[PDB]
């Protein structure tokens, strides 16, 4: 170990995606947030080496200026061991910053789950290994906000959730707005799509749209959900009247073209 000198006011840390020792989904990238801008992409991607067991290709791309992602061109192989060494420790990456140190993490790559949410139908199929192991009727976003198409990574879940409208800038008040308790919440975009309880539209599950975007689900399904599904599986919209999920959403990484994906932006 080489002693590297810093300053506060010119380091960044490292923060990686997942957690060591977890096991997540087909779908989970690796993921690199750095606590300040990363001015020289080239050098933090040549200082994190990512290996795999069985070996797949993978390439870099930036989300934003803070974050990275690996990931192959297809969902990973269940029992995939995966090894991310962040090499950050003295690096310079760009306008006088600094990596603030290493990290490094192991995760693997558990079954196969990917749940669709198909609108010709308002169901949502959760298949694990190919078979479906639950059929649950859903109601989506209404044509006015509608839910887009595409594929979702599963993120956090949350028991009992706040949405409050004032942090999409819609005060409460307005027409419009809403401050909404939610139970057995799975998120599934960064822009607030989730898979939760909705006991308000049991009756349009399966038949009609009512949602701001969400897919509403009953107590009992919510439920299934946040017990059965992990960080790393996909959920995948298809037939809305949307458009798709931005693919730098913050979950949308599999939107985006592999050709692109690969080539980076670094």
């Amino acid at each position: 170990l080489t002693f590297q000198t810093s300053s506060p006011a010119h380091l960044t840390m490292p923060y990686v995606m997942p957690g060591d020792g977890e096991v997540v989904g087909v779908g989970e990238p690796v993921a690199i947030r750095f606590d300040e801008n990363i001015a020289d992409r080239g050098a933090a991607e040549k200082a994190i080496k990512i290996t795999t067991n069985p070996p797949v290709e993978g390439a870099f791309y930036w989300l934003n200026n803070r974050e990275v992602r690996w990931r192959p061109e297809h969902f990973w192989k269940p029992g995939t061991a995966v090894d991310v060494a962040v090499n950050t420790y003295g690096v310079d990456l760009g306008e006088g910053m600094f990596g603030e140190d290493n990290v490094q993490t192991h995760f693997t790559i558990g079954d196969e789950v990917i749940a669709t949410a198909d609108d010709n139908t308002k169901i949502l199929t959760v298949r694990v290994n190919g078979e479906v192991v639950k059929s649950m009727p859903t109601s989506m976003g209404k044509d006015s906000t509608p839910t887009a198409n595409g594929i979702y990574i599963v993120g956090s879940r949350y028991k009992h959730i706040i949405m409050d409208s004032s942090t999409y800038g819609v005060p409460v008040n307005s027409p419009n707005g809403y401050r909404t308790d939610v139970d057995w919440a799975t998120q599934i975009s960064y822009s607030g799509v989730f898979v939760h309880s909705a006991p308000w539209s049991v009756g349009a599950q399966g038949h009609t749209n009512t949602s701001h975007g969400c897919l509403n689900v009953s107590p009992s399904n919510a439920q299934w959900f946040y017990d059965h599904v992990k960080r790393g599986d996909i959920v995948e919209v298809v037939n809305t009247v949307g458009g798709t999920l931005p693919g730098i959403d913050g979950l949308g990484d599999w939107n985006i073209p592999w050709d692109q994906w690969r080539a980076g932006n670094a």
